[PDB]
């Protein structure tokens, strides 16, 4: 039977929120995505007989480890834990600001949150509800069963109930790396990693790659080499992956799907047998641009190009749909692909694994449960591990000689370089690199810092800037 081969690759990442001089985690996002997504996404494999794959960046792994050991000093989480009588005005303000940032997301759909945000002043009981409902809004699928009664209570929480939630949340974090190891050892999914701090490897290897698809971009004078650092990000990531999973990684996810001829050469030289990237890069690079083939870059490394439409349906569209409409839509598009060719297509669905669900009803749990249940009941769909996709023999292949460098942002680098503010960050990094004395310069090469720079004002951007500049300073000492 002619099957459609479906490959999910869920990419998990957080930049380092731990400020190097105080040791404090200045934003809680690793904690909240750990309790909501990083355990629960692979845990779907306990209940659905499909294959799902995951990327974990090493810098994310480091932070999960620190939280699991009780070593993470998370400033926002300490304000949640406190009795409200001990909250500083600054801490109350940060709690309200965090609530307002998240207020319109369906995971914050508690009538008590709307009441609390319409109040001039908050008393102890109201602040206790504000703290506890912020915790509960990030509840993952597993604990939405354990904590179902607290979630339904909706108000009038006690300090002891809040502490119970915190304890269960840390229990989930402590089991998180173990469940990735478990689904890997059981063949239910493959796990990949990325260069250590999620940098833009093509730019570190050769900043002139930005001209390949944006020839008119203005960038600063890269008067220092980042090529050895690019190698170090890959090598350190192989070491961390070996510690956690017991092999050198043969699959990597390039951050931001970013590839170039030189980056593909580096990954191959470091022992990577397969990566994936974006469909826009495929169309920019070749004329006969089917994303359903396994490509071989210069007969040396395997490359899959994700189906951008399917990936972006989950990432951008379906949060606003009901779950049955969305799953029916997704299956219907898969049927069209299946019927459109006489061979067995390989269909990569690759996107962030933790960022879209907060915009779905009930944290995307009705959608994913229905999607996975429906997929496992379609005979003509076979979901694959990355290992299976790499080695599948009954698929079509093609050799590719050259790619036009870019990312999954429209095949180019403009989200990280090319305006005044983003270029200032590269200038700061370039000068720091000339004076660098330790691996904190690698932390500052993470793509996240440049992503947030030079964008229309938002809460907490000042924190990303404080972190970036602190790592740059620490790198020189
Ligand atoms: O409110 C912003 C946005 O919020 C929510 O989106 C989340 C998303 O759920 C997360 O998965 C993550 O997205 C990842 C993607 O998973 C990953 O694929 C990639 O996306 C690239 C796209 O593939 C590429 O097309 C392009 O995206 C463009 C996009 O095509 C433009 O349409 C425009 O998107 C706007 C949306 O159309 C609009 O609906 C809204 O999006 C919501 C979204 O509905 C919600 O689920 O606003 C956006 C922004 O104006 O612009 C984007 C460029 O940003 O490029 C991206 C690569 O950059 O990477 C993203 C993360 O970067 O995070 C988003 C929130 O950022
Ligand atoms: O003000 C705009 C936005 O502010 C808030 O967004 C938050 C997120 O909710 C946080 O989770 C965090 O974002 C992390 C993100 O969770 C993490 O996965 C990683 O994202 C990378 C991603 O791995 C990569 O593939 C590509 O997509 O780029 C991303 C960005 O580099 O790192 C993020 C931090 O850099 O922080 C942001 C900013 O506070 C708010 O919730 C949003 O609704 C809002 O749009």
């Amino acid at each position: 039977m002619k099957k459609l081969f479906l490959v999910f690759w869920w990419h998990m990442h957080q930049p380092l929120y731990r400020e190097p001089y105080t040791g404090e985690y200045l934003l809680p996002w690793t904690f909240f995505h750990a309790v909501k997504d990083y355990y629960d996404m692979p845990a779907y494999l306990k209940d659905f007989e499909i294959k799902l794959n995951f990327n974990l960046t090493p810098v994310l792994i480091d932070q999960i480890q620190e939280y699991a050991q009780g070593k993470a000093k998370d400033v926002f989480l300490e304000a949640i834990r406190k009795d409200p009588d001990d909250l500083e005005k600054e801490e109350v303000e940060k709690l309200i600001e965090f609530t307002k940032l998240n207020y319109e997301k369906p995971i914050y759909r508690f009538e008590r949150i709307r009441e609390l945000m319409n109040k001039e002043k908050l008393n102890r009981e109201e602040l206790l509800d504000l703290q506890t409902l912020n915790l509960l809004a990030w509840c993952g699928r597993t604990l939405r069963k354990d904590l179902k009664d607290l979630l339904n209570k909706g108000r009038n929480y006690t300090q002891e109930e809040k502490e119970y939630v915190l304890n269960k949340y840390f229990e989930i974090i402590k089991k998180t790396l173990s469940i990735y190891r478990e689904i890997k050892e059981e063949g239910k999914g493959s796990v990949s990693t990325s260069p250590y701090y999620h940098p833009l490897i093509p730019i570190l290897l050769n900043p002139n790659c930005v001209y390949e698809t944006t020839p008119n971009v203005k960038i600063p004078d890269f008067a220092v080499s980042f090529r050895e650092d690019a190698s170090k990000h890959v090598e350190l990531a192989k070491e961390k992956y070996f510690e956690i999973f017991g092999e050198h990684p043969v699959y990597m996810w390039p951050p931001q799907a970013s590839v170039s001829n030189e980056a593909l050469e580096l990954y191959y030289e470091k022992g990577i047998n397969m990566l994936a990237t974006d469909e826009v890069i495929l169309k920019n690079s070749v004329e006969r641009a089917s994303p359903y083939l396994r490509y071989y870059f210069r007969e040396l490394i395997s490359v899959f190009f994700r189906d951008k439409t399917l990936s972006d349906l989950i990432g951008f569209s379906y949060h606003a749909w009901n779950a049955e409409d969305a799953v029916r839509d997704f299956i219907g598009r898969l049927k069209k692909i299946h019927e459109s060719v006489d061979f067995q297509p390989v269909v990569f669905v690759v996107l962030d694994g933790e960022n879209c669900w907060e915009y779905y009803e009930e944290n995307g749990i009705p959608f994913l449960e229905k999607l996975y249940s429906t997929l496992e009941k379609e005979e003509w769909i076979e979901t694959l591990t990355l290992e299976e996709a790499m080695r599948k023999e009954d698929v079509k292949t093609e050799v590719i000689e050259s790619v036009k460098a870019g990312t999954w942002f429209d095949g180019n680098f403009l989200k990280w370089i090319g305006n005044k503010e983003k270029n200032e960050y590269w200038k700061i990094l370039i000068e720091a690199k000339k004076k660098a004395k330790n691996d904190y310069i690698l932390v500052a090469e993470g793509s996240d810092w440049f992503w947030w720079q030079g964008e229309e004002k938002a809460p907490f951007v000042e924190v990303f800037d404080k972190l970036f500049r602190s790592f740059v300073r620490r790198a020189q000492e």
